[PDB]
């Protein structure tokens, strides 16, 4: 809530004494201790009894007058007793507040909310003020009066008079009081309002605080999200090169297994599970030596099959593997020379052409194997790309995580910081609805109004509502009274009137006022409530609409039935004959002292 709108409404009031000194209609309203020095103006023996029985029957009134003004001062006490038990409460909570080290606005707040407390604390002390004034004004006439009695010596007559004087003067001294007190509280309340402005402004501070730093949030959502584009998008273009990559080598290992099983490049691949073999035949021809001469028919076979030799042989000549592996040197061995040394080149021949073709194959696994690799290493290459695509797609999408909190707490927070800067305005606003009613209610109705509809919420504030029968007791007593005065036609009007009432569009005049007021729960049957209050008027019958009472407001308070009845007489026009019926009735229900004060005005 952080307001108290129980001030505001019903500030402090302190009526001074309304008094009369009394001018006695025995023996010449005299008194002993008037001048007599130098005469003989006796007392009669009926002269004096006379003067004690308006002494006497005096002095009870303001006797009865001070015993009912007591109570009051009582019920004040009372309630002076709980505006403590409220100020402890706040001021309690301010202390803890405090040891948590709570933000500065939550204490501002809470420390006017002591305040407003505080004054009310205050309010109530100012009232006991008044009420003591009260006390002292009637005993100094208390003792006036006894100062004239004729039955006593001049002597205890000018001290009994010195006696009132010094008394009277207390009491005016009182007087001073309650009023400088009363004026004390104005002067509090004036720093409230100073109090209450600095809340205000500070409030809004705040809040555009919050508005600008979600304005940077919202600046750097976008371009977080815009980012988002680029790099989701360059993910694509890398992504989309890493096929290619993965497209060529896939094409490239697929050569080489293509080179790698080929008849001959098994063998590179494996001498000894593929040998590599090669054979010619060849018809050699001799001459000369006619044990010799003629055409050998041999057939030239080589074969490797060893890693050793095979990389001897890619690494050498033919004539050489013919010469340092196998160390056949000597072409010739035997007497068959001719022959021995073709048969020779023949054999050595072999190898010269089984290596070319061993070694074209080796050659053919080589380029291959470059290529393979090099897309192998490309491929990579690229990999480390996407990484650095995804990874940075992801880093923002971070952000996008952290930028959506930081900015839902805000969101958040302004709206807090706005529910409460309404309320208050809401409650403001209300407790200003209140204020011009009671004063329209004194331009239309006059003084004795207001003062009555305050006093009427002035009770009911902290109390609940009175037990149908003892409240029907009242009202039957203030029966022939609250219907006496005038009530010819009026009556018929003021329940037409009532009866004709649209719930529907004072509705909204309930809600301010309950608020205004105090009361905060929830009505349930006033559509009924009001139709039956009207029949009452006509119908004297006045219980139903007593129990119904009973049943409409949550928390039985009176406080908000009396915002109920402000709300009808904002919703119709009924007149100082109904302004006063209605009062009248409702108060029957909160305290009979306020049908007195009702009846007594109209």
């Amino acid at each position: 809530e952080i307001m108290a709108v129980d001030i505001y409404v019903n500030p402090p009031r302190v009526d001074v004494f309304h008094g009369t000194p009394p001018a006695w209609s025995s023996f010449g309203n005299k008194t002993i201790w008037g001048g007599n020095e130098w005469v003989d103006d006796s007392p009669t023996r009926s002269d004096i009894e006379k003067r004690d029985k308006e002494i006497t029957a005096y002095k009870n009134t303001l006797s009865a007058q001070q015993k009912e003004n007591e109570n009051k001062r009582t019920e004040a006490g009372k309630r002076l007793s709980a505006a403590i038990a409220a100020r402890e409460k706040d001021e309690n909570t301010l202390k803890t507040l405090r040891a948590g080290n709570a933000d500065a606005a939550d204490i501002t707040r809470q420390e006017f909310r002591l305040l407003q407390a505080e004054l009310r604390e205050y309010g109530f002390r100012t009232e006991i003020a008044g009420y003591d004034a009260l006390r002292l004004h009637t005993e100094s006439r208390m003792l006036f009066a006894d100062a004239d009695s004729l039955r006593i010596s001049p002597r205890e007559a000018r001290s009994l008079i010195e006696q009132a004087e010094k008394r009277q003067k207390d009491a005016q001294n009182a007087d001073k009081k309650a009023a400088d007190m009363l004026a004390e509280y104005e002067r509090r309340k004036g720093i409230l309002d100073t109090r209450l402005s600095e809340l205000e402004k500070n409030g809004g501070a705040a809040l555009a605080v919050l508005d600008a730093q979600q304005a940077r949030l919202l600046g750097q959502q976008t371009r977080n999200d815009r980012a988002i584009s680029e790099a989701r998008n360059k993910l694509s273009s890398v992504t989309e090169s890493l096929n290619t990559a993965r497209n060529a080598l896939t094409r490239a290992e697929q050569q080489l297994t293509q080179q790698k099983n080929t008849p001959d490049g098994k063998t590179i691949v494996s001498p000894e599970k593929f040998p590599g073999r090669s054979s010619t035949n060849d018809s050699i021809v001799v001459s000369g030596d006619p044990r010799f001469a003629g055409t050998i028919k041999i057939t030239t076979s080589a074969v490797i099959d060893n890693r050793a030799n095979l990389n001897y042989l890619l690494s050498h000549s033919g004539l050489d593997y013919k010469r340092n592996i196998l160390n056949d040197r000597n072409p010739v061995v035997t007497e068959d020379v001719e022959g021995d040394k073709k048969i020779y080149n023949a054999e050595v021949a072999e190898w010269d052409k089984l290596r070319q073709r061993l070694l074209d194959a080796r050659n053919k696994i080589t380029s291959a194997e470059s290529a393979v690799n090099s897309a192998r290493n490309n491929l990579s290459a690229r990999t480390n790309e996407q990484k650095h695509a995804n990874d940075a797609l992801n880093a923002l999408l971070k952000e996008k995580e952290n930028i959506r909190n930081q900015l839902s707490g805000i969101n958040q927070k302004i709206a807090e910081e706005k529910r409460k800067q309404d309320e208050l305005k809401a409650t403001k606003d209300a407790i200003n609805f209140t204020t011009e009613f009671l004063k329209s209610v004194s331009e239309k109705y006059g003084a004795k109004a207001e003062q009555l509809a305050r006093e009427m919420a002035g009770q009911a504030k902290g109390k609940k509502i009175r037990n149908v029968e003892e409240a029907l007791k009242t009202y039957e007593k203030y029966r022939a009274d609250i219907n006496k005065k005038i009530n010819a036609k009026d009556r018929a009007a003021i329940a037409a009137a009532l009866e004709s009432v649209k719930l529907s569009d004072i509705s909204s005049n309930l809600n301010r006022f309950s608020r205004g007021l105090g009361y905060a729960g929830k009505f349930t049957s006033l559509a009924d409530w009001i139709t039956e209050f009207g029949k009452a008027v006509r119908t004297e019958n006045w219980r139903p609409l007593f129990v119904k009472t009973e049943t409409i407001i949550a928390g039985n308070a009176a406080t908000a039935l009396v915002a109920l009845v402000f709300s009808i007489l904002t919703g119709s026009a009924l007149g100082i004959i109904g302004y006063g019926l209605l009062m009248a009735v409702t108060g029957a229900l909160i305290d009979e002292s306020l049908v007195e004060k009702a009846n007594k005005f109209w």
